[PDB]
């Protein structure tokens, strides 16, 4: 079937959309070259649609059967409990999109009578209907580049009423069954160290290692009824509560699978029988379809002792090599496999025998130097989509800081420490907002953020050895330096100069703004001081940081 069927409406706008940069009094100490930066709007999603709209076919094999009977018999060991209506409503992103019934995201997480009172029939409706499609909205998301430009991604979700209900019946399975079911290959788990950590010792495993990533296109598109169905069959080997199992069963049904598309002034866009990318299943629905896909193409294949590494879409297997040709061969029958399930690439895969030049989930492995000299492997990424983002926000008040979110996941990068860190504490620095708690998002999930915790923060995740990278490898130093060319940004050595500014800065407030003065630009100063461990590092519950990922899940934690 078609994965999108349309009338003719089109996607619509809830306000007005920029797609230049936002310029103020900051911008161009950070970027001088402004028409590189861009943001995506509605006005290209007729772009999008037109790549996202095709038919799919589906032809399943004894290895996709085998791998499903291996994850049913390990999902026939979770067990998982309803949340509560109240508990679901703290789950709620204070910014989420407000319901059509009368109330918004902050009657939901501060529990208001009407609030709960709808939400209890949206549940009750989905116990006693399983037939109905439920309605959903789609938008294009306006998501900030550097020019290369991106048509708008699309985001398809329920209402806000029925958002909290798929928390209610849901929240749990996503958030257990996936490691239960795909162990060590599930993605979500891990921290950036851990992940650094799996890739390089299952690298070191192989006598000969060879990786490939494979980009499915349009992976939320090339997801069928059937796959949908799938997935709640998984769901269903749980140990569930009567009232669980009839509320999912619905979802599939009613949502899950499909159903008409309505744009932001109401009109029918048309109807989908693909994925929805802003539902709460979409992150442990692509991930186990995914590994499920990908584990009986590695089997068709004949893939030598692989290794397979899934964030839901994102995929990356490491493997025993067999020589360049039957390397090339083994990829084209894997890429046959994956075709014939409905998972046609995008890039074909290429095989690559450098560790550090594989890119998964658009960062790749790299090697730098601790203070005693000792390598040192840390996850890093091309930074320049991280800086056009950070421009934005130098200018603009955004939901989501990707800056912030940016530094704790990139914290040993040689860009995030010397750029970013040093442009948004000097921000910071200005307002006196070192307090003030920030939102960001972390695998799909909203976190309040205080700025004054990075120390902390940084040395739980990646340890003291963060605040003492020294030594970057020539291609992640020719990287960032090339993309600092592009954007029009100042050379590492003004932001040196600066970063000794802020440093000092910083000390002079004394408290937790010198600790971060000390930790965090201890690689500014000539003269070190002796870093050693943060007293209150311990108190932080990081808990649910590093369990699941929840991409358009409208998850608050
Ligand atoms: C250590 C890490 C692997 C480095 C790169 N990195 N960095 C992230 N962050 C850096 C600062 C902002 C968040 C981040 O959250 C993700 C991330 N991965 C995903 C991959 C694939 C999908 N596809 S889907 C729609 O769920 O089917 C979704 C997600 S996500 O939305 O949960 N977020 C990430 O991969």
């Amino acid at each position: 079937s078609m994965s999108y069927t349309w009338t003719g409406a089109l996607i619509t706008p809830c306000a007005a959309e920029e797609s230049k940069l936002p310029i103020n009094a900051l911008s161009n100490s950070l970027l001088r070259h402004h028409n590189m930066v861009y943001a995506t709007t509605s006005r290209s999603a007729g772009l999008r649609q037109k790549k996202v709209t095709f038919d799919r076919l589906q032809v399943l094999d004894d290895h996709y059967r085998d791998v499903l009977k291996e994850m049913k018999a390990k999902a026939s060991t979770v067990k998982a409990k309803l949340l509560s209506v109240e508990e679901a409503c703290k789950l709620t992103p204070p910014h989420s999109a407000k319901s059509k019934f009368g109330y918004g995201a902050k009657d939901v997480r501060n529990l208001s009578s009407k609030a709960v009172n709808h939400i209890h029939s949206v549940w009750k409706d989905l116990l006693e209907d399983t037939v109905t499609p439920i309605d959903t909205t789609i938008m294009a998301k306006n998501e900030v580049f550097c020019v290369q430009r991106k048509p708008a991604r699309l985001i398809v979700f329920p209402d806000l009423g029925v958002r909290v209900c798929e928390k209610m019946a849901l929240y749990d399975v996503v958030s257990t069954l996936p490691q239960v079911v795909m162990g060590s290959s599930y993605g979500f788990q891990y921290s950036p160290g851990q992940r650094v950590e799996f890739l390089v010792n299952t690298w070191k495993s192989k006598k000969n290692p060879m990786g490939f990533s494979y980009d499915t296109r349009c992976f939320d598109s090339t997801v069928t009824e059937n796959d949908i169905r799938v997935e709640e069959s998984i769901y269903q080997c749980c140990d569930l509560a009567p009232e669980a199992r009839q509320a999912i069963k619905s979802l599939t049904e009613r949502l899950y699978i499909g159903g008409p598309l309505t744009n932001s002034k109401g009109q029918n866009c048309g109807y989908r029988r693909c994925r929805a990318s802003g539902v709460l299943t979409t992150s442990c629905g692509n991930t186990l379809t995914c590994y499920l896909k990908a584990s009986a193409a590695c089997r068709a294949a004949k893939l030598q002792d692989c290794t397979m590494l899934v964030n839901g879409d994102d995929l990356v297997v490491i493997c025993e090599s067999a020589g360049t040709q039957e390397d090339a061969a083994s990829l084209r029958v894997f890429t046959e496999a994956m075709t014939r399930y409905s998972a046609p690439p995008g890039d074909p895969p290429q095989p690559e025998y450098d560790l550090e030049l594989i890119t998964s989930c658009s960062s790749n492995v790299s090697v730098a130097h601790d203070a005693s000299g000792k390598r040192v492997y840390y996850l890093t990424r091309d930074p320049t989509t991280p800086l056009a983002r950070a421009a934005w926000e130098t200018a603009r008040h955004t939901p989501v800081n990707s800056w912030l979110g940016n530094i704790i996941m990139y914290a040993p990068t040689l860009w995030a420490r010397m750029i970013l860190m040093t442009h948004f504490f000097s921000i910071l620095l200005a307002q006196e907002q070192l307090e003030k708690a920030l939102d960001c998002q972390i695998y799909g999930a909203c976190y309040s953020i205080e700025p004054l915790d990075l120390p902390q923060i940084i040395e739980r995740l990646h340890g003291l050895s963060a605040f003492s990278l020294h030594s970057y490898s020539p291609g992640e130093i020719n990287r960032v330096a090339s993309c600092l060319r592009k954007l029009g940004v100042p050379p590492l050595r003004v932001w040196r100069h600066r970063a000794r500014s802020v440093r000092a800065r910083l000390l002079s407030q004394g408290g937790r703004a010198a600790t971060c003065g000390k930790y965090l630009f201890n690689w500014a100063v000539k003269t070190k001081l002796k870093l050693t461990p943060i007293p209150a590092a311990s108190q932080l519950d990081l808990s649910g940081w590093f369990v699941a990922g929840y991409s358009g899940g409208d998850i608050y934690h």
